[PDB]
């Protein structure tokens, strides 16, 4: 069972969180691999853009819809107009979130609430919405996450409870589908430390540490969710992939599948 | 561990009205602590502090009122305070009533699973926190397996609790760091006694109910020791399994 470039020709996919970063690239490989695409962001031109550039890669379709994903309601009909333009969703890819940065925690709940709604609580709201559609097409559902998502990390708190908040969602709600014969892929990717342009700003001479490819990393991802592959794991250091993995859990996991 | 720890220490008890919130409040009491109790219900919080004011407790209040408003929580710390001359430890337990249900559209469900779970714990630590490092105090956030482990039926819940762990796990580094004397005890229990939620997995789920009493001890125990984390379930595999070797490993990496 191989991955192939042409297994994405005639998809309609979402692609939140696409105007800049991973977001853009997963953008571009779909674009070129010829297939419908939605962008969604919050920016005028900087969609207009990438949507040209869509196009022009080898897309087959290619559209954007500016708007927070603080307004629930946005990614309620979001989804609805998304979807009432390429007739039906193959496969949505949730990947936006509230620009954060390096910082102790202290009193900023608004911040901590602020990440914990556009970061996990948009996501089920945009899957609730998609879903139908997705059922309907037996779609795939791809939910980019991070280390800190897996593992606890000074600096990031607000951020790593909502990466973790979409694991412990996504992997039950995947549960669920299972015994509920719903046939609707959902995969997790865990990100090690990725090129873009907002973490080599955002870390750059504070946490210390070394970064992996963007575009190579889109693709990964893309792979990842067409496969229909539970979770995909993307860090430039072999150790990592090594111990990321938690076998304990898929065990205990395993045993509780019968009870 | 020696009681003798407990003895004329300051604890909050958010969800203390029944189940493991309530017979927590009990101990701190049988062994002679200050304790402030909270939840919704008046009339349940006004029974047990009685109960609590006969047991031993070298004082016992309550306050009533919703953490699904956020400055509720946000009063609670001050006045539960004053109420004791200052705060040694907080043990947010409450959780928003739930149920087993697969998950479909009620993000209503899902947006207050991570304001009463996860949100108000925020809130009520930030506040807290003053009076904790006043005290080289403690904090204890009760988790479950849920929130280790993907668990169906309970997506919401186990949100929530995943994002306790994310946080709280993180917030505690930041802390060794900062020069901030204050533990962090995130408890992950198994299946527990109490009605409100044994009579939620009325023949839905099967696994012997640990009782609530040790369940409740043991979480005070953690907290008093200061232990990163109390695992208990009466399950032996669960105690083994669900400890996370490599997530250990993979983060003394960094340190
Ligand atoms: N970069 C890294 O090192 C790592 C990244 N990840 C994961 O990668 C994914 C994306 O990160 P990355 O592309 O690198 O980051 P970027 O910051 O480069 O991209 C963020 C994207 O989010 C969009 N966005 C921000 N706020 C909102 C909003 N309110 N509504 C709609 N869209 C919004 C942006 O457009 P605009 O703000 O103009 O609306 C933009 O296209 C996330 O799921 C993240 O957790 C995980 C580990 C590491
Ligand atoms: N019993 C079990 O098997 C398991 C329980 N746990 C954990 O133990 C903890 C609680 O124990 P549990 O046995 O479930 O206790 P209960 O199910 O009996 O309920 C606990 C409390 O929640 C309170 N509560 C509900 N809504 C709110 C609110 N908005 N504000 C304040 N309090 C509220 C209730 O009082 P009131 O409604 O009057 O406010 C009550 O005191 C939770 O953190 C749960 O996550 C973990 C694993 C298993
Ligand atoms: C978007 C990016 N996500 C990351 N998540 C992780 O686990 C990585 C690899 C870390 C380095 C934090 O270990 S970086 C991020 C960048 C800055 C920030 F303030 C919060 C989050
Ligand atoms: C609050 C209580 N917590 C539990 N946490 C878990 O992980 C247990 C042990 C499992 C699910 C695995 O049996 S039960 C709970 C009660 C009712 C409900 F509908 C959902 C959760």
């Amino acid at each position: 069972e191989e991955f192939r470039p042409e297994m994405l020709q005639g998809k309609k996919v979402i692609v939140t969180g696409a105007s800049k970063g991973i977001g853009r690239e997963m953008a571009y490989h779909l674009a070129k691999m010829g297939a419908h695409v939605v962008v969604t962001a919050r920016s005028k031109e900087t969609l207009q853009k990438v949507v040209s550039h869509c196009l022009e890669l080898g897309a087959a379709s290619a559209h954007y819809i500016a708007g927070t994903m603080e307004d629930m309601t946005f990614a309620e009909q979001f989804v609805a107009q998304a979807g009432k333009l390429m007739g039906g969703l193959d496969m949505l890819i949730l990947n936006h979130i509230t620009n954060t940065s390096l910082n102790l925690f202290h009193d900023d709940i608004h911040h901590v609430r602020k990440s914990m709604e556009v970061n996990f609580l948009s996501y089920v709201v945009l899957t609730v919405a998609a879903l139908p559609m997705l059922k309907q097409s037996n779609g795939s559902i791809v939910v980019v996450s991070s280390l800190a998502g897996k593992v606890a990390y000074p600096m990031v708190a607000a951020y790593s409870a909502s990466k973790f908040a979409l694991d412990g969602f996504f992997s039950s709600i995947r549960k669920e589908y299972s015994v509920s014969r719903v046939n609707v892929s959902i995969t997790l990717c865990v990100l090690g430390l990725i090129d873009t342009e907002t973490a080599m700003k955002a870390v750059s001479g504070i946490v210390h540490m070394q970064a992996a490819p963007k575009e190579e990393c889109a693709l990964e991802i893309i792979k990842g969710g067409a496969l229909r592959q539970e979770e995909v794991y993307y860090d430039s250091s072999l150790w990592t992939t090594l111990l990321i993995r938690n076998p304990s859990r898929k065990i205990l996991e395993f045993l509780y599948s019968t009870s």
